[PDB]
Formats: structure tokens, C-alpha cells, sequence
DNA sequence: CGGGTTTTTGTTAAGGGCTGTATCACTGTG
DNA sequence: CACAGTGATGCAAATCAAGTGTGAAGCCAGACAAAAACC
DNA sequence: CACAGTGATACAGCCCTTAACAAAAACCCG
DNA sequence: GGTTTTTGTCTGGCTTCACACTTGATTTGCATCACTGTG
């Protein structure tokens, strides 16, 4: 420090002196503007905007909201964040992160059971406490040995708790909607809100050791997701939210899980029953919530199309899916249904199910099996959740695929002349189909098959090179129309919007219809002849209707809590302790986190 | 920036002039030592300090090495880096976390082929380059119609060449080895290293869609591990460095990673045999590698213990 | 080389490329890095 | 009200170097 | 006796906020005066 | 039309050097 | 021995940081708990 001032005295006292006679009298400024100066001519932009920092006010320390939204949005656990913030702080000084204890006391403001709030007509059959977060699923199940065995274990939220839990973390998504929609920003009307329901059950989980009931391995997961939210000004209603991913993983909220299996239908009715409850309890009544300094009242309107065809067969009261009544919107039979394959209506509804169940039990008649039955429609059992009649378009497209599949394996072998097969000569079909198609498209050879298949298996080049394996020309040309009627009829029900990027294939869906329904009857009675697919019946019959009444579909499919399932392992195996008393809870609370918007608006800052 | 340039046209002048002369023309460092002794002058210490570490980047900054062993022990993958890394930048203003392309550049310095090295005698059958990387694990095998079909994805590294960079990783650590023994520390004796050999197969792994044979869907890996260096000193022979976990997933290093079958013999004598001939021109020579500014040279012993009884029958011998 | 065995699985879904040609090359390249040392020790910043 | 003076801020082009983002065939829950 | 997680909980320990009057240190002045590595 | 990754590579963008010129804002005083 | 560099000091006077006590009041660190996962 001291044995340097010999080769700057000389240069010091102009220095003062050119400050004095030109700046004023600062050394510091104009010594700081000109290491500026030569930091930023050698390129070295870091260190400028390093000194720049330390000069002005320090930067140093995150907020424990950006934390918390780092440490879930990049899939990190606890223990590596620990160790990731001991390092960076030993190395590099001043603490740039946070404790996970600032970060665990930041995150509560998120999680339900945390905001007050009241409902003008007191809801019926539920408590109306304001601190309830995460409750056992069972509900106070009887878990005597006396009783039904139970062999479930289930960790859930309240779904009013949830739904304003929700609704105060996409409060500022709602107040920037009202100001985008040019309307006031301190209006307090009657919001609607409309949520999906999805419930899917999902395979080869892995139970824990450890105490605890004979729990399966099949996990049944109940989550739901906002989708619009509309406030009445004048004579109309604005739109003043809208989904924009509706079928990613980071919208649909989780709000029941269990491991229990899902056609087990008494463990899903003892844990379902409760939410069940508080949706009909909720369904006619006005939530009032503290926004913004301004109280604010909801209303809610509740669509369940998240359900795959199982889930409707088995909890609105019908029979399997191979039965003789195939679809779950009208009542018409598999035969039926093959002979006419266009003209349809939607007739079926919870209360008609219910009722349906009523006439079977009573048997009001004194008619036998058959006739009861044919009275009924197929209803043999107590419907115990209200779902709206929809199509599942992932569903939908890979039951398609697998029937176009099928046909392929077919007429690579011309069965349209030899009406009888063996094993063996099949066998060969399905080697040479795999093989081909593996050359060709690069498609390997899979037994359950994906979307992703359904999706490559669906285009042009398919045709292509299934057809130059088949000898004739009448069966190429053939393919070709009906793998194109069927690409024209595809995206009226797989878009978000199908009334506006696809007005002439939507006007052309009845027209492709017909002419698909007519091809099918004509050139292929070897396979459609007195039996046909529920899901060609849905494509050629209801899609119309559906996208008439609701708006879309596939915003409304079940893409989300397939997701939501991916993800559900990984938490399981991540950010989840292993004990079989816990895992179920730190799940829900992490996939809570993990879907809340207020730590996602953080990870998109550098956009602003 | 331009009001500054002009009011200041000349200062630089003066300064820079001066430089050639005290200096030799360093502006850069000469104005971070006047605004220093400003700081003096004004008397801000800690703040000096704050400076001085900046610029030799300890305050702040975090070198791009931290931040690769950050992302890389961290489980983090390059995307999830990468928004981390924009988040925190936006957030704060400063830059933290350093960018994909510094790590990256500074991933070259740990990976194989980076480091010259010697070999005498030189290996058998084994070329002397000193920047061979990620080379196939097929080692040039016929793929034509004409002759025996491969349907197997390999990629290997020389076995030389991962033992250089195995041995250069842990530099220091064999420094402090050599240190807390009471031996000298640019002592330059034949290195008696022992490598543990393991190699296992799997099963249940998914073949992916897109280009390339019919691979199947097993995959078998072959890795080694440092057990024990010791170097000679005086009559006996002293310890330097020991694996304190070796059943740890810290310590198997991969080697030779193939998408194959245990169960078929062929690719897997095709895929091993040359690591096995690179072996066994290593087990009777020896390495040179400038080892922290001092020449020293090494020997190798392996065993390879890491087999299971189904691998050791089918491959050493006796039916399955 | 079980607990490598374990690695290998989830990085070849977590931090490598999804891609028949290459994909091994990133694993073996990840795998390398992670079993460094040099890196390791900067996770020991305790003393 | 407007020249006149002083200062700010940008512009022109050939190069160097750091940072940011699009593109490629694929995954995964189904 | 594999070993690195997996997160919530809880208690020991570190840091601090309040008050003013001290000590201790760094540095400014411009100038004079000894060690030390190459000829 | 599922949507958020997965990592390597290449190209675009932006900011420094030279030095003289050009568009523009703030007081002064006839 | 010359020459240049490298440190040393001088006293009055200025700013700048640490501390002297004490009583709570937080905030940070690290072990416990029964478990997974690759075989
Ligand atoms: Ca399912
Ligand atoms: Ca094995
Ligand atoms: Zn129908």
C-alpha cells in the first residue's frame, strides 16, 4: 500500500487539478468513470457492472418468494438446495440465498387453510373454519377390526379451501385481466368460475415397506384446474381470465390422492364421498374473499371431463365397456350404432341415471332381466359423481390409432379375400407390419401404445408405406381417402379453440363424417359389419354437438392429469419422504406448490 | 458512456501515455491501483476489500468451475441451469452464475484428451495422440450386408487416456496424500496404482425411436475405480492416497458405456476386446504426465473384482 | 457399480439427450464429470 | 425572438469478444 | 457392515437491536532515511 | 393440434477501438 | 561503489470501525425419524 505512491505522485496532481478546473473537485467520480471507461473498452462488462453494484446499493439477497419459486420450478429437493446454498455462501461471502426455514415460514401464504374468508349462505354439511390444510382422506373411516377392512391411505385438501387458495394465488392474473379488459379495476361483481375435474388411476407404483394398512399398488389421483373466470358488466359478461396451456402439468391442482385401486369401488366411494359433498354443497351458494383491499364475491360452475371412458362406465352407474350399450351420451346399441353410425343425439344425464337406477331397484313394471334392462338403458348401479357427457380426445386419438393399427394388420394380408385365418399367418401380418414400419417411419414396436405413436402412426407417410406392401391398388387408393377424411376430421376435436383457427374443417366435419361412416359400410364390412369401435361411434356422432355446447375440446381432456401423473412419481421419488405415513402429504403439499402461479410469474421475469 | 468519452479525451491521453512509460501501457490495472488508493484517500477499507476480492473473484463472480460442480452435484440439468441462471441475473443485476458456454469451456479441462501425455515403452498397439475424446465403442467394426450384422450403440474412451484424467482430477488430492505422510512433495517415484475393473449389464432399459439398428433393449457398462496410489520411499512402500467409500456412486468412474446384451457373446467380445488389448499393453509399461510442475511416472495394477458369478462363468470359462 | 447403475438410468432420462445416435456419448460424458474430484470437492467448502 | 456558445448524444465503417436464442430429432405420463 | 438422499421437527448456538462515550486503526500532509537486487 | 424439457451448434445482437461530422438541448444578450 | 526499487519513519489532525456493559429477540445450524433405490 505504501511502496506505490512513487509512480503516481507525479499523475495524482494533475488529476486533482483537471477535476478542480473542469468536474469541480471529485476524485472519486472522476477516477470511478474513467476505470468505466477502461474496464468496458477492455470488454469486461461483468466486472463494470460488479463495480457498478458495489458502488451503488448491494444487490445482495434473493426474496424468500423467488427462492421458494427457484428451488420448486427447477425440480429440486431440500437436501440438494441445502447443500447448494451452504457452498454458495461459504465461497462466495454475503448469503445470496435463503434458509430453508425462510423459505418453508414464505411458503404457508400459498398453501390453503391460510386467508379468511366466509360464504353468505353458510355451506351445509362442512365446518365453517378458516385453518384447515392438509386433513386425512378417510375421512374418520371406521378402521376397527370389527368392521369393513380398510386398506387405504389418503391425504386430501378441503376443495373450498382449495379453490380460494387458488383463487388468491391467481389474484393478480384476475386484477390484470380486468385492467386489459378496459373495464375499472375496483368493481366487486359476481365472478364465475369454471374448473375442470380429472381423475385417473394410475399402475405399477411400488409400495413402501414399513407399518401400515395392506395398502395396493395402484394410486388414484383427483386434482382440478381453472380454466375461465367471467365477471357481468351491463347486458354481458367479460372474459376476464383464460387458460392459456389448459392441458399442461403447471395448471391442473392437486387436491385428493390415494393409493387405492380405482375399479375398487368401495374404498373410491369411502374416500371420494367427502368431496363429493362439499362440490353439491357449494354448487348453489356465494363465496365472499378479501382481494386486494377490496372484498370480491364468486360464484362456480363445475365441468368433469377429465375422466377416461372406465372411470364414466363406472361411476355414472353403467355397465363394462364391452357391453351392448357402447356410448355414454346416448342411449344406442353396439348393432345399432353400426347400422346407422351418423344421426345421433345426447340424451344421458346424472339425474336420468339416477332415476334410471331407480326404476331397476323398484322394478315398477314386474318385468324380467332382459326387459328391465331394455327399460333401463344399461343403468344397473347408483351413479355417485356428476360428470358432463364428453369425449377425451387423447383417449379418443389413441383408440383410433389402435383401430387404424388393426386395419393395417389386415390389409397387409387382403382378408377382404380370404374371409378365414389362422394364428400363425397373423403372427407374420404383425411381424411384417413392425418391421416395415420401423425401416419406413422409424416407429419401434411397442405393446401398450402411446400418444406419441398415435400421432406419427396418423399421418401420410403411413399410408404410404403400409399400401406399398399391399399387392392390389383398390385397397391403396382406399387407405389413402380414409387416412385423409380422417386427418381433415382430426382437428376440429383436438384444437383449443376450433371455432376460430379451423372455421372450414368444422363447417366440412359433417361432410367428412358422412362420406368416412359411408367408406366404412361399403369397403370394409370384413371389420365394421354388426360391430364397430364406441370411439368411431363418438367421432362420427357427438363431436358437433360437444363443441357447440361447450366451446372446445381437448382443453378440457385428460392431458393434464396424465401429466400430473408423470410428475406425481417423481415427487414421489424426489421431494417426498419415504415413510408410508408422509409420502402421500408431502406430495400434495410439493405438486400445490409446484402448480402455484405465484412462484411461475417469477421464472418468466426476464421478460419484463 | 459518450458524455463521459467526451469530457474525458484527454485524461485518457495523459494516462495511457503514462502507462508506456511507469508501466509499459497496462491502463486497466494502473486505474484500478488510483482508484484504490482514492478509496485510501476517502478511506473506505471494506469496500476496498470488496475490490480487491471482485477482481480476484472471491466477493463475487463464482468461476465457472463452482458453477459446473454446482450444476453437476446439484442433479440440475443444462435447461433448469440456464433458467436459474437468467432468473437470478434479472433478479439481482449482478451476474452470479456463470453462462452455459463458460461451463462448457471449462468442461474441457476434467473430460479425456485434454492433457499431454507419455508413454515408455510406448503402449502396443496403441497410438501416442494426446487428444483423443469420445471415440466409438464399435472400434471401426464392419456394419456392411455382406458380413455379420451389428445392431449395438458403444461409445468408449482409451483407456490410457481416462487414466491421465483420472489421475489429474485428483492432483491435489494426491499432493496432500504425499504431504500428510511426511514425504517430499516433487518426489518423482514410480507410482504403484491399483484400478478395480467392474463390469455389469442391466436389463429393462427403453429402446428409444429414431436412427439406428435394432439395438436391444439391455445395456451393460464397463467402469473402473482408484483404489489405492503409493509411491516408493526408502526400502518399503508408503500409502498415499486410499478410497475412503468405495461402493460409492462418486468413485465409479464409466469407462465404456454399450446399449447391448450380456446374454449374446459375439458383440460383446467385439464391442470389450480392444479395451482389453489397451489393458494389457498398459500392464507392462510405463506412463510420464507433468504432475503439478514435477515430472513423475506410473505404474498400473488391476484386478477385476467387479463381475458377478453369471458375467465371470460366461466370460472366464465354465458353462452358465 | 449398482449405485452407477442407478445413475445411468437417470441420466438417461434427466440430463442427456433423447436421440439414438447421441446419447451415449452425453452419458459417459455426464458420468465422467459427475465422478470428478475436483468438482466434488468445491460441495466441501466447510474447513 | 433568435444567433451564438457550450455541451449532450448519435452516426459512419472495419474488426473482436461476450452473451442470448433458434434449431435438430427425440423423451414421458399416458 | 452402501451410501446418498427424503423432508418436517425440534433444540443448541450465533447474531443482533437498543443507549453513548471511549479505544484502536487507517490515512493525509510533504520530507528525510535505511535494506536490497542487478551492473 | 401436449407441453415442458435435452444438450450441442451456429448465427444474430450488442458493445469497445480509431476521428471527424451531424442532430439536438440549455443559457446569454443584442 | 552506482542506480533504482522497496520500504521505514517523522507529529498534529482528520475520519472510520470495534467495544464496554446488559436483556431479551430473533435467525441459523445440525442431528433424528423410519424409509427408497441400484442389485
Ligand atoms: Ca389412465
Ligand atoms: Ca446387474
Ligand atoms: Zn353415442
Amino acid at each position: 500500500r505504501r511502496a506505490q505512491k512513487h509512480r503516481l505522485r507525479e499523475l495524482k496532481i494533475q488529476v486533482k487539478e483537471f477535476a478542480d478546473k473542469e468536474e469541480g473537485g471529485d476524485v472519486k467520480a472522476v477516477c470511478l468513470t474513467l476505470f468505466l471507461l477502461a474496464l468496458r473498452a477492455r470488454n469486461e462488462h461483468r466486472q463494470a457492472d460488479e463495480l457498478e453494484a458495489i458502488m451503488q446499493g448491494r444487490g445482495s439477497g434473493l426474496q424468500p418468494a423467488v427462492c421458494l419459486a427457484i428451488r420448486v420450478n427447477t425440480f429440486l429437493s431440500c437436501s440438494q438446495y441445502h447443500k447448494m446454498y451452504r457452498t454458495v455462501k461459504a465461497i462466495t461471502g454475503r448469503q445470496i440465498f435463503q434458509p430453508l426455514h425462510a423459505l418453508r415460514n414464505a411458503e404457508k401464504v400459498l398453501l390453503p387453510g391460510y386467508h379468511p374468508f366466509e360464504w353468505q349462505p353458510p355451506l351445509k354439511n362442512v365446518s365453517s373454519r378458516t385453518d384447515v390444510g392438509i386433513i386425512d382422506g378417510l375421512s374418520g373411516l371406521a378402521s376397527s377390526v370389527d368392521e369393513y377392512p380398510v386398506d387405504t391411505i389418503a391425504k386430501r385438501f378441503r376443495y373450498d379451501s382449495a379453490l380460494v387458495s387458488a383463487l388468491m394465488d391467481m389474484e393478480e392474473d384476475i386484477l390484470e385481466g380486468m385492467r386489459s379488459q378496459d373495464l375499472d379495476d375496483y368493481l366487486n361483481g359476481p365472478f364465475t368460475v369454471v374448473v375442470k375435474e380429472s381423475c385417473d388411476g394410475m399402475g405399477d407404483v411400488s409400495e413402501k415397506h414399513g407399518s401400515g394398512p395392506a395398502v395396493p399398488e395402484k394410486a388414484v389421483r383427483f386434482s382440478f384446474t381453472v380454466m375461465r373466470i367471467t365477471i357481468e358488466h351491463g347486458s354481458q359478461n367479460v372474459k376476464v381470465f383464460e387458460e392459456p396451456k389448459p392441458n399442461s402439468e403447471l395448471c391442473c391442482k392437486p387436491l385428493c390422492l390415494m393409493l387405492a385401486d380405482e375399479s375398487d369401488h368401495e374404498t373410491l366411494t369411502a374416500i371420494l364421498s367427502p368431496l363429493i359433498a362439499e362440490r353439491e354443497a357449494m354448487k348453489s351458494s356465494e363465496l365472499t374473499l378479501e382481494m386486494g383491499g377490496i372484498p370480491r364475491t364468486f360464484k362456480f360452475i363445475f365441468r368433469g371431463t377429465g375422466y377416461d371412458e372406465k372411470l364414466v362406465r363406472e361411476v355414472e352407474g353403467l355397465e363394462a365397456s364391452g357391453s351392448v350399450y357402447i356410448c355414454t351420451l346416448c342411449d344406442t346399441t353396439r348393432l345399432e350404432a353400426s347400422q346407422n353410425l351418423v344421426f345421433h343425439s345426447i340424451t344421458r344425464s346424472h339425474a336420468e341415471n339416477l332415476q334410471r337406477y331407480e326404476v331397476w331397484r323398484s322394478n315398477p313394471y314386474h318385468e324380467s332381466v332382459e326387459e328391465l334392462r331394455d327399460r333401463v338403458k344399461g343403468v344397473s348401479a347408483k351413479p355417485f359423481i356428476e360428470t358432463v357427457p364428453s369425449i377425451d380426445a387423447l383417449h379418443c386419438d389413441i383408440g383410433n390409432a389402435a383401430e387404424f393399427y388393426k386395419i393395417f394388420q389386415l390389409e397387409i394380408g387382403e382378408v377382404y379375400k380370404h374371409p378365414n385365418a389362422s394364428k400363425e399367418e397373423r403372427k407374420r401380418w404383425q411381424a411384417t407390419l413392425d418391421k416395415h414400419l420401423r425401416k419406413r417411419m422409424n416407429l419401434k414396436p411397442i405393446m401398450r401404445m402411446n400418444g406419441n405413436f398415435a400421432r406419427k402412426l396418423m399421418t401420410q407417410e403411413t399410408v404410404d408405406a403400409v399400401c406399398e406392401l399391399i399387392p392390389s391398388e383398390e385397397r391403396h387408393e382406399a387407405l389413402r381417402e380414409l387416412m385423409d377424411l380422417y386427418l381433415k376430421m382430426k382437428p376440429v376435436w383436438r384444437s383449443s379453440c376450433p371455432a376460430k383457427e379451423c372455421p372450414e374443417s368444422l363447417c366440412q366435419y359433417s361432410f367428412n363424417s358422412q362420406r368416412f361412416a359411408e367408406l366404412l359400410s361399403t369397403k370394409f364390412k370384413y371389420r365394421y359389419e354388426g360391430k364397430i369401435t364406441n370411439y368411431f361411434h363418438k367421432t362420427l356422432a357427438h363431436v358437433p354437438e360437444i363443441i357447440e355446447r361447450d366451446g372446445s375440446i381437448g382443453a378440457w381432456a385428460s392431458e393434464g392429469n396424465e401429466s400430473g401423473n408423470k410428475l406425481f412419481r417423481r415427487f414421489r421419488k424426489m421431494n417426498a419422504r419415504q415413510s408410508k405415513c408422509y409420502e402421500m402429504e408431502d406430495v400434495l403439499k410439493h405438486h400445490w406448490l409446484y402448480t402455484s402461479k405465484y412462484l411461475q410469474k417469477f421464472m418468466n421475469a426476464h421478460n419484463a
